[PDB]
């Protein structure tokens, strides 16, 4: 039973390389983000 | 009259500061300054 389990391999081709992109999307968009002051908008903060 | 001219000593010295910190205000903005498309914010490009 830990070797049976498929995963997310039932889904069909197209779902799984939906779900792929927007995992990677999310992702990206939490790494990368930005944000700044209103006054001063040249320099931009990132997170961590 | 080629070392005559007082150039923009004339000027009060609040006065002088408020005009070389716009200067150098503008000239960074145009420098740092930076666009993005609509759909992918999270990467911005320069002008040159
Ligand atoms: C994991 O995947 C297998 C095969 O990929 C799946 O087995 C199907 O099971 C149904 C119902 O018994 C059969 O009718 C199908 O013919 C099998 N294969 C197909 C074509 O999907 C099953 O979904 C999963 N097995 C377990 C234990 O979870
Ligand atoms: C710039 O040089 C001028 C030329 O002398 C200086 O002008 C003085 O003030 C008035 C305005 O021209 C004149 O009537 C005086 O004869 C000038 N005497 C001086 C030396 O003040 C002016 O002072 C100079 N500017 C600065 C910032 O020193």
């Amino acid at each position: 039973q830990a070797l049976q389990q498929n995963g997310s391999s039932v889904l069909s081709e197209d779902k799984s390389k939906r779900l792929n992109t927007i995992l990677n999307t999310m992702s990206t968009i939490y790494s990368t983000g930005k944000v700044c002051n209103p006054d001063n908008p040249q320099e931009c903060l990132l997170l961590e």
